[PDB]
């Protein structure tokens, strides 16, 4: 699948892709952590 953007962008941005993937994985795990904490809080709230 071709892209119209210049390869001058692509060659450099290849490097930032790996770091962005690393950031995205950590952010996803982070958000899952808040989800778990918040659903535990919701369970407690429903009990009370």
């Amino acid at each position: 699948e071709e892209l119209p953007d210049p390869d001058e962008v692509l060659r450099n941005t290849l490097d930032e892709y790996e770091q962005t993937i690393n950031r995205i994985v950590a952010d996803r795990d982070h958000k899952a952590a808040q989800f778990h904490d918040l659903q535990a809080e919701l369970k407690s709230a429903r009990d009370q």
